[PDB]
């Protein structure tokens, strides 16, 4: 009599059997994560996280959302959090997106009708513009936190001449708020090791490819930027601005404020928040 294998696991040996989870289209398994409100929920939004983290961090956010009656659900990327690959590698960026677009399909196929959002933050807004620039008038609405647009000059020349020639980043650049900048560099899910060569030239890639679909966008979106973030360079957001055909389009600048404008000063965060909350509940109502 032959026997079934013994069960998958998460990197960190957690029996998948046990975890919200959906295989992928390479059939690796992706962790996932739901927050699903009481009654008919009016809207569904994913949560796309960025490079080295994983959903986890959007816990806060995704429970704000929820109460405004949507269904929040997210999945940790290939390579990130409890889901399986080697961590921040990716035979190509695309991968993201296409992985995205499964979970909503599935999500939108069990709830049939309703609209779709996208919260995107660094890399994980780079991949929510590649999903909405594929399936133009799909989706209801696009938030954006720093989204990865353009790359920090000083940095990306950097690793350019480091890469011609084939480090881990200073986390301080993060936050203002050092709390968090703590908590990012004690928290056992991120991927605190050095940029490989190989996943640093796919996101100078993910760059280009952004800059493509930028003329075709048409989603609504709210669009939140740091003046002095070092990882995405705010004239990124202008780009954005600029070239985008949506006729629902909005951005306010942080000024002074680095990248992680969810996890920032108090003022900044506080704020990040209510525009988010007021944004998606005027386009639910
Ligand atoms: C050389 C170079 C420099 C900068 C970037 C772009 O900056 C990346 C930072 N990236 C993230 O996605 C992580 C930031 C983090 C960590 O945890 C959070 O909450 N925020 C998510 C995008 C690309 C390249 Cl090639």
């Amino acid at each position: 009599m032959p026997e079934e294998s013994s069960p998958r696991r998460t990197p960190q040996s957690i029996p998948y059997q046990d975890l919200p989870h959906l295989v992928n289209a390479d059939g690796q398994y992706l962790f996932c994560r739901y927050w699903a409100p009481t009654g008919t929920p009016k809207a569904l939004i994913f949560v796309s996280h960025g490079a080295g983290e994983h959903s986890g961090r959007y816990e806060e956010l995704a429970r704000m959302l929820m109460g405004l009656d949507l269904l929040v659900f997210a999945h940790d990327h290939v390579g990130h959090g409890q889901s399986e690959g080697e961590r921040m590698v990716v035979s190509d960026f695309h991968v993201f997106v296409r992985d995205v677009l499964q979970h909503v399909d599935s999500m939108q196929k069990d709830y049939p009708g309703l609209p779709v959002f996208l919260l995107g933050h660094s890399m994980g807004g780079a991949i929510a513009i590649l999903t909405a620039a594929e399936r133009p008038g799909h989706f209801a609405g696009m938030v954006l936190i720093s989204p990865l647009v353009l790359a920090n000059p000083e940095s990306a020349t950097t690793f350019k001449v480091l890469a011609a020639k084939v480090g881990p980043i200073d986390s301080s650049v993060l936050s203002r708020n050092k709390t968090e900048v703590d908590i990012y560099n004690s928290d056992p899910l991120i991927c605190r090791a050095g940029l490989k060569v190989c996943f640093g030239i796919q996101l100078l890639n993910a760059v280009s490819r952004v800059e493509r679909a930028l003329p075709k966008l048409t989603v609504p979106f709210l669009l939140l930027q740091g003046s002095a973030d070092r990882l995405c360079d705010s004239k990124g957001a202008y780009l954005l601005m600029e070239l985008a055909k949506s006729q629902d389009k909005t951005l306010k600048i942080y000024e002074g404020a680095y990248h992680v404008l969810h996890k920032e000063l108090p003022e900044v965060t506080n704020s990040v928040f209510h525009e988010i909350n007021m944004w998606v509940s005027q386009r639910t109502a």
